[PDB]
Order: structure tokens, then sequence, then C-alpha cells
């Protein structure tokens, strides 16, 4: 799958950074 949105968990700010 190519849905990066989990790829770094960015848990700091925005949760779904691509």
């Amino acid at each position: 799958k190519n849905k990066s949105r989990v790829a770094r968990g960015w848990g700091r700010k925005c949760p779904l950074f691509g």
C-alpha cells in the first residue's frame, strides 16, 4: 500500500502527515 498515514506515527501535532 502507498497510503502513508502511519509511516512515522506523528502523535505530536498532525496525526496524518501524508
